[PDB]
């Protein structure tokens, strides 16, 4: 599914993403722009790793979620990779507050770093009304 701006945007206000472990809404939605487009079936083979980002947030499987294919991986996030493929986002929200509680923090997130990142994330919450 491909959320529309402001559509995810309540979703993520509701599931209390907002000024979760420091982190804005606006920072989140910029995150979920530029890691997904905000599509939850979007998914990222890399070859070199033969790991997997899943989803919205683009979780990858070689720390947070089970997909049973990673060498040497693990699922801190107790769930199948697939429950990140899902119009439900709850379990990937769950997840991406897992991910962001590492002491890596947002920077866990490559698309953030590269165009969210000192940047005035202002415009990814207007008019949206959150
Ligand atoms: C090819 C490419 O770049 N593809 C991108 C994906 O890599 C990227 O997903 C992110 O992948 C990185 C690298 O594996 C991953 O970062 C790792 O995070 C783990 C877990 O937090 C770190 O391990 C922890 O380290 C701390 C301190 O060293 C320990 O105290 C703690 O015990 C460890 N935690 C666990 C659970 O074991 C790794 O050190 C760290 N590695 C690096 C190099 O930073 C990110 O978490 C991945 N991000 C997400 C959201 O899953 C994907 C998304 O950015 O994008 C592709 O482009
Ligand atoms: C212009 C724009 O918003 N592009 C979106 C892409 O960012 C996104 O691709 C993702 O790009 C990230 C860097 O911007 C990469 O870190 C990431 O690997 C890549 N994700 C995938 C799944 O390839 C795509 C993906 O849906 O959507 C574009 O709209
Ligand atoms: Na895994």
């Amino acid at each position: 599914k491909v959320f529309e701006r402001c559509e995810l945007a309540r979703t993520l206000k509701r599931l209390g993403m907002d000024g979760y472990r420091g982190i804005s809404l606006a920072n989140w939605m910029c995150l979920a722009k530029w890691e997904s487009g905000y599509n939850t079936r979007a998914t990222n083979y890399n070859a070199g790793d033969r790991s997997t980002d899943y989803g919205i947030f683009q979780i990858n499987s070689r720390y947070w979620c089970n997909d049973g294919k990673t060498p040497g991986a693990v699922n801190a996030c107790h769930l199948s990779c697939s429950a990140l493929l899902q119009d439900n986002i709850a379990d990937a929200v769950a997840c991406a507050k897992r991910v962001v509680r590492d002491p890596q923090g947002i920077r866990a997130w490559v698309a953030w770093r590269n165009r969210c990142q000192n940047r005035d994330v202002r415009q990814y919450v207007q008019g949206c009304g959150v």
